[PDB]
């Protein structure tokens, strides 16, 4: 059955430890890598008080994160904080920020309105004067069109349940491709927000969580899909 299929899918991610999955699968972006595209254009978020999450910058002080991360600021910038590539030191007791933090300068919860689960964060420049954009590289966005069932890419974010410090890459297998983009790969809740990233190295897609898949009691990874509208709205956003 298509519920055999899916639990032997789904065993490959969460059927073992997640300390024990192989690197293809699952693996820790090292200092050196994370320096690199499409790695370079990723970070943690931190809402104070409320929600750790991942975010993506895609140019122009501007960075995208999930609708359900960014509401909990409640459209209070000052709460949302963004550190690109931060990863922890080789002994796993601090968070290095190499291009220390970004504060919010406003919040656009639902640009592409409410049923679709991304959120816009503008970011005011550091005390230097510096914006994101000039220490680190924007995404290089795409359409989601490419993609189809069987076809693997990368998730890129922040699985803080697993390692709160450092960032991760997730091998992802697509299931379907049309109901957004719905997924096997091991994900935690901090991921929110991490980047889908095809092997060409194009932003194709932001992580949201878990749906239900097949009947109520089986879940599926699920991302918002980028359109042709979409990316089109963002172009003209970062230009």
């Amino acid at each position: 059955s298509d519920l055999k299929d899916h639990r032997d899918k789904w065993n490959k991610y969460y059927g073992v430890s997640p300390d024990q999955l192989s690197k293809d699968l699952f693996d820790k972006v090292s200092p050196e890598q994370i320096k690199n595209s499409p790695y370079q254009s990723v970070g943690a978020l931190f809402v104070k008080g409320e929600a750790v999450a991942t975010g993506v910058f895609i140019g122009k002080n501007t960075v995208v994160t999930n609708h359900h991360i960014a509401k909990e600021a409640k459209n209070n910038p000052s709460k949302i904080i963004f550190s690109p590539g931060a990863h922890a030191d080789e002994s796993n007791t601090g968070t290095v920020l190499p291009h220390g933090t970004f504060e919010a300068s406003e919040i656009i919860d639902a640009p592409f309105g409410t049923g679709v689960d991304i959120s816009v964060i503008i970011f005011k420049p550091n005390a230097e004067g510096k914006s994101i954009g000039d220490v680190i590289k924007a995404a290089d966005l795409g359409n989601s069109n490419s993609l189809k069932k069987g076809d693997t890419a990368n998730l890129i974010g922040y699985p803080y349940d697993f390692d709160s410090k450092n960032m991760y890459r997730s091998q992802v297998e697509f299931q379907s491709t049309d109901f957004g983009l719905k997924y096997y790969g091991y994900t935690v809740p901090g991921n929110s927000g991490s980047g889908i990233f095809n092997s060409e190295g194009k932003f194709v897609g932001l992580h949201i969580g878990k749906a239900k898949h097949i009947n109520s009691q089986n879940e599926i990874n699920y991302a918002v899909s980028f359109n042709d509208f979409l990316i089109r709205d963002l172009k003209q956003l970062i230009k």
